[PDB]
């Protein structure tokens, strides 16, 4: 049994992962390179998509399903195993991505032929691939996201996926892997523990209550795939005691993503699922508006607040979010506040600089608007909780993260006695 890293080595996006075992060829996940690697999702995967007897996907994220449709165009016709709540999403990630693309390695045809072997596989369903035995365990990442347990040929081999941060209220918390002779782990945040959850929260409510009462805008860049609604539901469950103040989701895709969580309620965490329960969505404060198009969008730029604005893109590479960028940055009264990680040389981490003025859209614009950086918003576990959700295991390859980072989080493990690797672009490992 053999595990073959087919992307997110020594890097973040590509997530696609080969298991060679009993005789039988399983891809794990089939992401597409992202930002600056976005060219490669033109070159070959490195393998034959035609001797792949099935795929497990751990969930919706573009950067581990975004390649999918290219597996189908290049031949591929064995079946696509995913939860359904992944199944659901993954359509309206698909449908984005194709919509939304400069120079497509894909067409619509492909998309359709890709969501047609879509075959729903929930958490401790076991599936049977000739001696080779697969099951989802809960990941706490997205909803409907998951690890793989493979097992087979007398070994057991755990591929992570994406884990969780386990301190948030949306998603249930990421199971304990089983004990296994290897695991492929993630290790995005290798190098550091978040900063606490409640903390996070508590900050975030204090920068609201203070800009909403003076008039001002608080904008907040947003990813539309899960933490834009997380946003949402902390604004719904602290709502009593927020100054009143129009919601603005500016993201179609935001809302498609929240159109279709009522649907997955199952997929959530406990206290998510007893609101639910109570009758009533979580997911839709009191004043929540979901704004579809562009003059609606813009027109929003020059009204006056109290305003929340929720925008993509979540890292300012486009989106709506740059034009309410470009005209509130100026005003003292408004606050931008960053939920998610800002790459390093983008336009978030400019501004955190803080300098004089900033270059948004072709134009320098005077930088008075606070800025907030809460980091503890955080979708992936940081680095003490992927110490734990390891302990005990005696073998780690890594993946999905920088070098260094991978780096920081394997000399830890070096140091607790596991043996540990960085896995590396077509070089499979020993299960
Ligand atoms: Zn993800
Ligand atoms: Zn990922």
């Amino acid at each position: 049994m053999r595990i073959v890293p087919f992307g997110a080595a020594r890097e973040v996006t590509g997530s696609a992962h080969l298991l060679l075992a009993g005789g039988r060829r399983v891809l794990l996940d089939c992401g597409m390179f992202q930002g600056k690697e976005e060219a490669r999702n033109h070159a070959p995967f490195g393998f034959d998509p035609k001797e792949v007897d099935a795929v497990l996907l751990t969930h919706a994220h573009l950067d581990h399903v975004g390649r999918l449709p290219k597996l189908f165009r290049e031949g591929y016709r064995g079946p696509v195993y995913a939860t359904r709540a992944t199944v659901l999403l993954m359509e309206i990630v698909l449908e984005d991505a194709l919509k939304v693309m400069d120079e497509p390695f894909f067409g619509p045809e492909d998309v359709e032929e890709a969501l047609g072997h879509l075959r729903p596989l929930e958490y401790g369903e076991w599936l049977r691939l000739g001696a080779l035995s697969l099951a989802f365990g809960q990941a706490g990442h997205l909803p409907g996201s998951a690890f793989v347990v493979a097992q087979g040929e007398g070994r057991t081999l755990v591929y992570s996926g994406d884990l969780g941060n386990r301190e948030k209220d949306v998603l249930p918390d990421p199971s304990l892997p089983p004990l296994a002779d290897l695991v492929l782990a993630e290790g995005t945040y290798g190098d550091r523990p978040h900063r606490p959850y409640r903390e996070t929260v508590r900050e975030f409510l204090e920068i609201l209550e203070k800009t909403l009462s003076q008039g001002g805008k608080v904008l907040i860049p947003t990813f539309a795939v899960e933490r834009a609604q997380e946003i949402l539901y902390v604004l719904y469950t602290h709502g009593h005691r927020l100054p009143r103040a129009p919601i603005y989701l500016d993201s179609p895709m935001a809302g498609r993503v929240l159109s279709l969580y009522p649907r997955l309620v199952r997929y959530f965490s406990e206290e998510v699922q007893a609101h639910f329960l109570q009758g009533k969505n979580p997911f839709r404060p009191a004043g929540l508006e979901v704004v579809e198009h562009t003059e609606a969008s813009k027109a929003l730029n020059r009204a006056p607040g109290p305003m929340v604005v929720l925008a993509g893109s979540g890292m300012l590479a486009g989106g709506r979010i740059l034009h309410h960028l470009k005209h509130g940055l100026s005003d003292p009264r408004n606050a931008l506040v960053f939920v998610g990680y800002q790459p390093q040389g983008g336009l978030g981490a400019e501004i955190i600089a803080r300098p004089p003025a900033v270059r948004i859209l072709g134009e320098e614009v005077p930088l008075r608007a606070s800025v907030h950086t809460l980091g503890g918003f955080q979708g992936h576990a940081g680095q003490d909780e992927l110490l734990d959700w390891l302990q005990g295991e005696p073998r780690v390859v890594l993946v999905h993260g920088e070098e260094e980072k991978l780096l920081a989080l394997g000399k830890l493990l070096a140091l607790r006695g596991q043996e540990v690797s960085l896995a590396r672009f077509g070089e499979g490992v020993p299960v």
